[PDB]
């Protein structure tokens, strides 16, 4: 089920991690790679490399790996001989599903909906899942001018050479600081960082300010009050001011809690009043949960913090989710088949597995192991914090999804570099941000492992 | 390996489908469903439906599925111990990949790639591809323009606010027809039915045509010359004025033979001819095999077809590959990491499944059986259009990737219909053509198979 601890034998990357750099670089740009992996050796919250080093992996393929490496439950699935056709006979999931695609949905992603919404289409990735909520927005938002009437002969003719009024000049208004992923239209939503953005073409839709609050948050009640408010009043004055451009806002994306642009966090009230405003302007309100989505806050959907009833629209989901897609209410379902279409619409050997990881979650009662061993964590980074006040600020975090700020970027990737040759893998966020995505099988006593390494290399910095 | 025919027990889809469908219906709009399968039982080119139907399956998944149903080569390697970790652990593989990660692309993509192309990223599917290609396109032109210079501070906070100069207002030129992909950049590109693409916003960038053959082609040889000279003088009139509205064409993106506007095939000379004028105006050329990749016309790509040292820059492909990605030359190498990136940029065990599959293509001398197995069924076509010219028309393929046309819209859809029924699954593509996309373990047996139940078709045809 899991090692009892990291065991270091080389620097990371090391030889046989560098000739393997070395090689792929001739075919593609490498310059991301960490390390090459052992992923038959790994097993549970620990990755181990080539080099035969073993480290505790607190970033878990970006928030991706549910239940850890190597996960027996997983194992007897690939075992069972029944299951061998689901691994290689790939289905057009919207033309010709398997006999078992909706009791497979009823034993996973169903059993998992938000509150309010009734529908549910699968996609392979976040990106897609975005990109197809949008579409979906747009068709629900263009359904809601037109009636009752069917498609003028001007739209069918328009749409076809990317033309007005069959191509309408609405737009998604997205937050500072967001990550909703790089195909074209996500892009232009995401505003994550300089490098993911440069040089491709874009849409000139509106673009409201994510809130930053001030830490510790009892000594900025007002502050934090404040600016949330100020951020929401510039939410609706954009949607105000883009329904006179005549580039009317038909959805607004958020994250719970923003990912690559900082783990920038909101209060619970923030979330319920831009709810409202959503609404009020006859925006879909679409929740981004491809990386906060599946456990790790303590709750299987981030926002069910919020506690809402009509908690969002429609609502993505990926990485932990081993598929993605969308759940969405009812009233957003596309009116015509082939508008929201790919060719395969996720795979059917990952809605096996995900089925099996929400399983374990249940049975293992992992959300509430994830606020626990996430308090551990962050009255560990807490005290971190008092006694390296040099190196650590602005310490938060809801459930796992914990992070912290160092001084400049140059000293965030050293101490990550450090702490990987001392057994940890961290991520890293923002300009200058340390972050912990820890896998649902992350413990209190691993994040005793943690910092007890962490304290080491604070203190010899 | 396969099954020897046919075998209808019900109408498709029979009460088990209904049942299913009835049910999807509750949580998604599942109109376009065809039926629900048992995937268990189907073999080789036979597709097995919940009702126990056995059907002689020329669609493949959306001419996905590459050497059929349950092939036995795929099975063992699900059975192999060692290959677990790979279905139960997925990498990110832009940051850290698996210590095979190479080798299996040796084994796999890079064992079959394009001329003058050394590089290779993978996506995980076909719109993914293409619309990473098109960024990779974009950064590449801005490259040429801004030299071996730094990003300027206006670009790089500009471009965080969805603004030029960071965003620049490049254009991808495409073609009338065409299908590639339904993203918000992917689906700028497309003009296959009003249907996809209405009520999405878009982008204004340049739509071509694509030549339109009259057939029978010894009949029409100096049109068709005429038709695809028009259509090549208007792709670079529309490049020269796009340049003047400061939309420069960054990337021109066609298919080898478009597909789901409507099997539209041209002269290996048209994209001769085309390749030329993207070099000539500095634009990229971005081939899209998503669909013809992978074997049916005979050769592993299409393009190939063309005989060019220097095909293409960027090439993607899905599908039968069973993962996507895109070759592309070396210097449209992008310049620093993050730029294109993704989660999980493919899956190591597409991967581990398309190495068996090349190596099933190579050793079983599947490109020759495609060009022999398709020669068979284009000649069939060819005789029933002889005898049935009041149904069929514009009879065309290369490789087992054919197709023909009807009338119209409601006498395509009955026969697909009637065919289902009688234990062939077609394709439909345009208004009103029928296509071929049959696996690659599609043999003459099988063609003659199909050619003898369809002609039986047509004689009871009213
Ligand atoms: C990772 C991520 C996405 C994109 O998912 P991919 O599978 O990388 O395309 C979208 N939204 C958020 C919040 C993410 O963190
Ligand atoms: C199917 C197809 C695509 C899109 O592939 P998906 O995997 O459906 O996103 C792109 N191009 C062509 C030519 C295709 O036929
Ligand atoms: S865009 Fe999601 S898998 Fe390709």
């Amino acid at each position: 089920f899991d090692y009892d601890g990291p065991l270091m034998k080389t620097e990371v990357p090391g030889p046989r991690s560098r000739e393997l750099m070395k090689q792929l670089n001739i075919i593609q740009n490498a310059e991301a790679v960490h390390f090459f992996c052992n992923y038959e050796e790994s097993r549970g919250n620990y990755l181990v490399d080539v080099d035969g080093n073993r480290m505790l992996d607190l970033y878990s393929q970006i928030s991706s790996i549910p239940i850890g490496y190597s996960h027996p439950a997983l194992v007897k699935l690939v075992q069972q001989p029944q299951n061998v056709s689901t691994f290689i006979n790939r289905p057009a999931l919207g033309i010709l599903p398997p006999e078992n695609f909706v009791e497979k949905l009823r034993e996973s992603l169903l059993s998992v909906a938000p509150k309010g919404m009734s529908q549910l289409i699968t996609m392979a990735c976040g990106s897609c899942s975005n990109e197809n909520a949008f579409k979906t927005i747009f068709m629900w938002y263009r359904s809601k001018e037109r009636g009752e009437s069917a498609f003028s002969k001007e739209e069918l003719e328009t749409c076809m050479i990317n033309q007005a009024p069959g191509c309408p000049d609405y737009s998604i208004l997205s937050f500072m600081g967001a990550f909703h992923g790089r195909t074209m239209g996500c892009l232009a939503t995401t505003h994550s960082k300089a490098i993911h953005k440069i040089d491709i073409p874009s849409f000139d839709w509106p673009i409201a300010p994510f809130p930053r609050l001030k830490y510790p948050l009892e000594e900025f009640v007002k502050e934090n009050q404040q600016e949330e408010a100020r951020c929401l009043e510039e939410v609706e004055d954009l949607i105000v001011k883009y329904r006179k451009k005549k580039k009317t806002v038909a959805g607004i994306i958020v994250e719970p809690i923003q990912s690559e642009g900082g783990d920038n966090h909101a209060s619970d009230d923030f979330f319920r009043k831009l709810r409202d405003i959503s609404r009020k302007h006859g925006c879909a309100f679409l929740v981004d949960e491809v990386q906060t989505g599946g456990g790790s806050t303590g709750k299987f959907w981030a926002h069910e913090h919020w506690g809402l009833d009509d908690p969002a629209d429609v609502m993505t989901f990926s990485k932990k989710m081993m598929t993605g897609g969308f759940f969405h209410k009812e009233e957003f379902r596309p009116n015509a088949p082939y508008r929201i279409f790919n060719t395969w619409l996720g795979d059917p050997s990952k809605n096996l597995l995900l089925a099996e990881v929400i399983n374990i979650i249940k049975r293992e009662d992992l959300l509430s192991n994830a606020a626990h061993a996430g308090k551990v964590l962050l009255t560990g980074l807490l005290d971190l914090q008092a006694r390296y006040p040099q190196f650590i600020s602005r310490v938060r975090g809801r459930g796992t999804f914990c992070s912290f700020d160092t001084p400049d970027e140059s000293i965030r990737n050293k101490l990550i570099s450090i702490a990987r040759n001392k057994g940890v893998m961290l991520g890293g966020c923002g300009d200058k941000s340390i972050r912990f995505r820890p896998t649902l099988v992350f413990r209190d006593h691993h994040a005793h492992l943690f910092l007890n390494i962490f304290s080491d290399i604070l203190a010899d910095f």
